[PDB]
């Protein structure tokens, strides 16, 4: 079961993007499985997917992956701490470091600017509303650009969306996702 | 003026772009301050407009009505300055009932709702406050509505699309179109 | 229905609607609400006027916005409605009602208003947190104590506003909506 | 002190707090720091003896338990203090009294009670989750409406009182300590 | 009914007898563990040991972290008898209730409010502990010793307060007159 | 390297005997036991209280207790108990995907309508004490606990609910062991 859910064969392009997916992976990220019953939904998802976590940006690949991870904690995210905290293991080189985010990224003796980008990424997970010019002004600080401050932004929201999907409709990861990296 | 509070500089909208929003103003007499805001990356804005359009728009067994109440409780929830005035705006235009829209923007629960719409915004609550506490009887609960499979997760969808939303304007104080106040009073 | 709880209004009440009627446009529901005693109907309006349009530091705007503001944490229909008319009519500026209605915290409001609504918001969300520094910051805003008090019991009142309100389902009268767009 | 907030009492007010003294060993402090306007003063006294004395369904051992319990989640020093001791007074039973203040939870109440106690939990905790479900338990514990709105007033009474002491740190008298124990 | 879930073997029989003649009752607590002899024993280890132990806080300053902790968590039972001890070792009836209620209603010292507040916090929000927390008890006058102790008198009544809460424990009688 | 952000030394003979048995069992020293080894005494009391807690007799597995740890510990994000005790529910089931997921969110893993009953007994006692009713307790009962059962249950996470704030609060660091163990 890659969900909950109940909802055709695939198409001819999503076979080909999945033929592909396995060839560079070991496997298809379930997360595109549960959107594969409609192609202009699985496209819109890869296309932001691809834009956020892939694009340029000041912020590197591991630093979006540590958003994703910092709110997916504190949200209880089941799929996303698993294959995102896969993630971490595999670009940072370090298995405690994604174990550590997974479970409190206090615990994890990160730089002043890592600190500030989760705090803030914690914050506008938690209370949205209280979110004013001092929280900004406090990544800036870190030495964090306007535009690295819309990138982190971005992806702590964005995880916030994929954690609810996720938990609204019990999508499970890819079983491998546990293993690697360790 | 600003739309909103980072300091971004940004170079010419592409001809493209130009042209797309010559359409939304020929069409909704504005461009939502939200398109301007990814207007510095055509493929950010793209990408946005993709998902937008599917989401509130695309064929589901959600009306178009139903989504935008979903949009607006959840706003309501993490007290979303931009959305709240723009799909409060959209939810007095397509009901065509002002007070409906204000309902929504305040406390939904306070709105004569049939029990199908009630046990989506219900949901779209819970998927809100408490993501972690969802559980195979909250979806029981919605397929009890009436709502199939595909109606839950357009539901789910919708209601998780605006909690990135929400976010994305609270994170970076986006403002809405001052037009959108007066409009379907 | 001007509420989803369950005979004839007195002289003194028949004719005090008179008044409001002509006055304002309209007789608030919440006058009504409270009709079936003319004790309580007394006593509420003898708090709601000293509070709202009584002598304070505080204009009768600066209120208005903390009744929407608290409101607004609350979630409460009737008093978002019927303050949120307020604060458009006295300031002049719809959009102002909309922001404290939805989020305060966009509205570009000076360091004294900022103060005064994030106190109403601390001790709506927290009254057990209150501390010292709470009140030394009202102060560095520049507000009396007199001020103080009248800000907290603005605040104060308006958590309990919110809840007889919520209790009871209290509808606000629809005329609030298209008033002062 | 009565407050952490900064003439003369008129002479009604004086008159007033002479038969306090005799009727009830003390001038409650919540009095004293309305003290500074009769108005707000005799408005305060109105609506608390209206609300806590006058005719009810409710007892007044029911609505002290109210105060108490909405006190209790709100952590309000001075109205767990007063009325605390009023539960106590009323109930000759200084054990409720605790039970009340600590956790109503461990009280032992009947069915009347607790579904009257778990309406001002709710209101008191989250007013914009009240729905007709959670009337239509009132009424199948047996509460009239007439009863519903006196339950919701006095929570929301409560949750304004709460308020206003912890936003000012209003200092309940020290005699309240040692009654009815 | 001590809660809401039978022979005492004669040690313990001897035990409560000396607490019977020391305090004029055998808390409730120790009769609810003396189903089983060791798990008794533990119990009174670790009880004493914390709260009677050598420290540099006081054993009042421990009461008053029970009570601060008892009432963020709204404990009846050790609401019930930590209260009447923090009257008893303070001399002080409304000292007590201030804790009881509220604690920041009570005129503590800087370093008695730093230490509330921050068995508060690791009451109210234990992940977000962080090196600012310890550093503001150090400024406050801790030791890191005292800060071990403050921690674990806290986290000892985060699980009393939930033992108690989950089996509807039931404070003494004799607790609620005491000390007034 | 540091076993937490307390200044905490010269161990006793006992103490280190003790150690060299842990070595032998478990392949390290847990880094719990360290922190206590200030003083004998209350090492001794620690080891006491945790065996006859989570190994001694009872209607609950060991597996059932490990379970409760890790879900108390996931709610409060105490990155201590996390690993050693989500170790623990590796080691004692053979199922690395159930550490996970009880780490992450149980109400992911395939757990019997009784353990679930559990599990969700817990996170009430961890997240709101002061709410706990008889109801609940019934809940329990209908899940066919036994009171000595419900009493467990209750020890178990409250335990938990300590141990993750004597962790927090002086920063108290799991043995690197404990991440490869058993995936």
């Amino acid at each position: 079961k890659i969900s909950a859910l109940d909802l055709g064969e695939l198409s001819e392009p999503t076979k080909a993007y999945f033929a592909k997916c396995e060839e560079k992976l070991g496997l298809v990220p379930n997360v595109l499985k549960a959107y594969a019953f409609d192609d202009k939904k699985l496209r819109a998802f890869t296309d932001i997917y691809n834009d956020l976590m892939l694009g340029e940006s000041g912020l590197s690949k591991l630093d979006r992956e540590m958003i994703a991870v910092a709110v997916s904690s504190i949200n209880h995210c089941y799929y996303c701490l698993t294959a995102h905290g896969a993630a971490v293991r595999q670009l940072s080189g370090d298995p405690a470091l994604g174990e550590m985010l997974v479970m409190n990224f206090r615990a994890a003796d990160l730089s002043p600017r890592q600190t500030a980008m989760l705090e803030f990424a914690v914050k506008l997970t938690e209370e949205p509303a209280k979110i004013v010019e001092a929280d900004r002004a406090a990544l800036r600080k870190a030495g964090f650009s306007d535009r690295d401050i819309w990138d982190i932004a971005s992806t702590a929201a964005f995880f916030n969306m994929s954690n609810r999907v996720a938990a609204a409709i019990d999508m499970r990861p890819n079983d491998e996702y546990h293993a690697m990296a360790r």
